[PDB]
């Protein structure tokens, strides 16, 4: 449990025609973490009032 | 009678450089149907309450 599936890498793209004197630099990247079941894991908590 | 005068049969346009991740595809077609005189057509109407 606690896998990170990634369906891509980090990219980056770049545009500066049709624009006004101007490089501009995108990037984008789609990853995320999401476990199985819910066992296995604690928070603490730990707390003052 | 009833002539069809064209000056730009379909372009099909493709841009992709960014358009901030997002690809934008273009057509258009520039075309007329134009009559020499005012004659040659009737329509039916067929109207009533």
């Amino acid at each position: 449990n606690f896998v990170m599936p990634r369906q891509r890498a980090v990219t980056v793209e770049r545009e500066r025609q049709a624009g006004k004197q101007r490089d501009a630099y995108y990037v984008t990247q789609r990853v995320n973490l999401q476990r199985y079941f819910a066992n296995g894991v604690v928070s603490g908590t730990y707390a003052a009032s």
